[PDB]
């Protein structure tokens, strides 16, 4: 019951780290290609201690399809720990080739700082829904089983702490069953197990990588009841947990097990969810054990974010935590949406939030950014609402 972090003194910054088009600085690649909007982040802090943000960085509109780039920024050195908007490097992109989507950045880190990121590919003229409508007039077709009209696993790495990335390895007829139309793989991260294998959680089921780091052989593990976005973890008794976005607003969808199996997915009453993305984080094994949950608690709103600790061996339950909003950023829209986080080299929580300027309400014009958040485990511990 007793935890020492809340005795520390309370610490949280926050600012915008992609700015969208309609923002003063707006961030733009060196060759001057902008972007309407960021969506999607994900976060990992390397073996070195810098620390990678990606996200999508969506061209023309807020839309999931579409002409989107997989973007990224680094911070500066390996010891900055990305405190301010100066320890961060400007835009960098890891792939934009053609007018398709490039999105769902899912990164892991290897032993030997191999940094893997995992990515969801659709064409330019396809979308999930299928007749939707692209800036030049041109209609979607649906997504659907062929080899153009699918979704694929792209695999890049970097050898170099995040300085420059592969062209993308299609994995998609090793990774993704046959048959299959619409996939997603995470997005947010995969997890690194106390054992020595990389799990990376996509829909329907986790993708398993063993032998030598940086260079490992994958394969598939099926799921039975998985979400399409989901989220795992090594829980402090050193089994896994996958958090899933539920497929209907409510509470997000839980299951436990080993690298031989999984149990049953079931709702978790204690973590409302508005049908969005949510992340999940291990942070330290010694007493007290602790897991970190991020999402939105609330079965209407993705505007409800919540970080919350829990101190159970299987995470069975998350105490109510602290809302972000008690530290609330102002000029970078209304905050809430898909989420990231990682541990940072000086003992806080780093985490990447979408926001939503809202100004051209639910429609595809409204900006959309992503703001970085720092707050060690006093502030969350120390919130008026526990
Ligand atoms: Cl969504």
């Amino acid at each position: 019951i007793n935890d020492p972090a809340k005795s520390a003194a309370p610490y949280h910054d926050e600012f915008p780290l992609f700015r969208s088009a309609n923002m003063a600085s707006p961030d733009k690649l060196s060759t001057g290609i902008g972007f309407h909007s960021f969506r999607i982040p994900a976060v990992v802090r390397t073996t070195t201690g810098r620390i990678l943000a990606f996200a999508e960085g969506r061209r023309h509109t807020n839309q999931d399809f579409g002409d989107i780039n997989l973007v990224y920024k680094r911070t500066k050195t390996t010891a900055n720990n990305g405190a301010s908007p100066s320890d961060w490097e400007p835009l960098r992109e890891v792939v934009g080739s053609g007018a398709g989507t490039w999105g769902n950045p899912t990164p892991v880190v290897d032993d030997d700082n191999t940094i893997y990121l995992f990515l969801s590919w659709n064409g330019a003229t396809y979308s999930q829904n299928g007749k939707d409508v692209l800036p030049d007039g041109t209609v979607t077709k649906k997504i659907d089983s062929t080899w153009e009209g699918r979704r694929h696993l792209y695999l890049t790495e970097s050898r170099d702490d995040g300085n420059t990335w592969s062209k993308p390895v299609d994995l998609t007829k090793e990774l993704t069953p046959d048959g299959w139309a619409w996939d997603a793989v995470g997005p947010g991260n995969g997890i690194r197990l106390t054992t020595g294998e990389l799990v990376i959680p996509a829909m329907g089921r986790n993708i398993i990588g063993r032998g030598a780091p940086g260079n490992r052989t994958w394969s598939v593990q099926r799921l039975s009841g998985a979400g399409a976005e989901g989220t795992i973890v090594q829980t402090p008794d050193g089994k896994l947990y996958r958090n899933d976005r539920p497929s209907q607003k409510g509470y997000r969808m839980v299951a436990r097990g080993t690298l031989e199996g999984f149990g049953a997915f079931a709702p978790d009453a204690g973590l409302p969810d508005p049908a969005c993305q949510g992340s999940v984080l291990r942070y330290n094994s010694d007493a007290p054990a602790r897991t970190i949950f991020l999402n939105s608690a609330s079965g209407t709103s993705r505007r409800a974010m919540r970080v919350r600790i829990s101190y159970d061996a299987d995470a069975k339950k998350f105490n109510y935590g602290r809302k972000l909003e008690d530290a609330k950023v102002s000029g970078a829209g209304h905050e809430g949406g898909y989420s990231s986080m990682t541990k940072t080299g000086d003992y806080k929580i780093g985490a990447l939030v979408e926001s939503d300027f809202f100004n051209d309400g639910t429609g595809k014009n409204s900006y959309r950014a992503i703001i970085w958040r720092r707050f060690n485990l006093s502030w969350i511990l120390n919130g008026p609402n526990n």
